[PDB]
């Protein structure tokens, strides 16, 4: 279980196992592009800068994000780039302007990155369309709002902790 990266996200497995396969994928914008999708279910600790995680996740779904309490650009990003890579089917259809898997050169792209590269621009598009749920109304987790802000209602399957 060694630590990697998904650029600004690192990941370190801690159980489960995923298997890859080529599917043709409907994003937001009305395009299809085929994209390597996960199967199985995940578990990862997660980090983006100052922010820790853990990230459940299954077939295009984001089971459960765990997320501490840190500097609120770093839990902000991890979201994002948690909700990414869970493939979660609300995710692609947050994709509502041009994204380009090729480059001016015509290279190759990684549609993954390109997402990622997208969304970390278009936080609220993603949050708008991820939608919000009930906070938790456990004393030791708290909910969390667009603005990173404690609130009754919190992003679907994230939660705060500070334990
Ligand atoms: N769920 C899961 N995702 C992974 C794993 N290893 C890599 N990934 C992600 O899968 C994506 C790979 O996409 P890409 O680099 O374009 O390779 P491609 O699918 O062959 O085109 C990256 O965003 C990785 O973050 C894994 O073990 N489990």
């Amino acid at each position: 279980r060694q630590r990697f990266r998904f650029g600004r996200l690192e990941l370190k497995r801690i159980s489960g196992r995923g298997f890859k396969n080529d599917e043709e994928i409907l994003i937001g914008n009305g395009t299809i592009q085929k994209i390597g999708i996960w199967d199985g279910e995940e578990e990862f600790h997660v980090r983006c800068g100052e922010c820790r995680g853990i990230l459940k996740k299954s077939k295009m779904k984001l089971e459960k994000l765990l997320i501490n309490s840190a500097k609120k650009e770093d839990m902000r990003d991890l979201i994002i780039l948690c909700m990414v890579f869970s493939q979660d089917t609300r995710m692609f259809q947050g994709v509502r302007g041009e994204i380009n898997f090729l480059n001016r050169a015509g290279q190759l792209l990684s549609p993954m990155y390109q997402l990622q590269r997208y969304f970390l621009n278009r936080s609220s598009d993603l949050f708008d369309q991820w939608g919000y749920e009930e906070s938790p109304k456990a004393s030791e987790l708290h909910g969390i709002n667009e603005s990173m802000n404690a609130s009754d209602y919190t992003l679907k399957g994230v939660v705060v902790t500070k334990n």
